[PDB]
């Protein structure tokens, strides 16, 4: 079973959706190859801390190795970032916020229960995670 | 690290995008809790065999065990379905079309190279895979 990934023809695609208080799922307009300004603009105009939903930054088509997706679940100013990545041996792994020790404290995000060490309330940190993910995974060989 | 999934508050979300010949990525309107009629309608009005892109059926928020996503990459009548699932031991695994033997023959879909045993040209089979995925993973306790 032989998958060969071609970076040059792949892209990062940003999307996701908001969930309203009455349960509507509202699509976030798709952005191919998002840049930092565009993502800054999105956080600036969404009044994010009152909203809920999921953000997705996905590499399409999926690479054979390395990061495949950054997912951020969010609800009313609580943010849960998750990176999926493929290790050198092919195993699929999930990365969360770095955690020294688990307290046992939890909270609910989008109805599911997560350890609080995996959740941040700091939008700046979330934007930095997104920027790092774009810098790491954006296929941009073009010099202009 | 304690994730507890709640099925009742989760949903299947359908979306994705088309890729045009000149490289535009056009979002597919999001559908929460898609039913078979809606998906039949989508294949009926998309003239699918000339188009390219990616379909996604994702369970949000992701469960702790079982299927998490059905992704279908497609290009000009060639379809590549992939299911991601979480096994009882927590390992993340990918499922493709059942394959007895690999020939070594490949083709390109969306720029990446895949074994032909993982690709179908039969839209009916793809629709059946989607129906099975919805029947397996749709959280619908309501009897009416």
């Amino acid at each position: 079973h032989h998958h060969h990934h071609h970076m040059k023809t792949s892209t990062i695609v940003f999307g996701g959706f908001f969930i309203t208080d009455n349960g509507e799922r509202i699509q976030i307009p798709i952005l191919e190859n998002p840049n930092i300004k565009e993502i800054n603009n999105f956080f600036s105009v969404s009044n994010f801390e009152k909203k809920a939903g999921v953000l997705v930054f996905r590499i399409i088509p999926e690479p054979e190795f390395g990061n495949t997706e950054l997912t951020i679940y969010f609800e009313k100013g609580y943010y849960l970032p998750i990176i999926q990545t493929i290790l050198e041996d092919g195993d699929i792994e999930v990365k969360n916020l770095k955690t020294e020790n688990y307290s046992g404290n939890t909270m609910e995000i989008l109805g599911d229960v997560y350890p609080i060490e995996h959740i941040s309330k700091n939008i700046s940190i979330i934007q930095d995670i997104i920027s790092e993910f774009i810098m790491k995974n954006k296929p941009i060989t073009i010099m202009i």
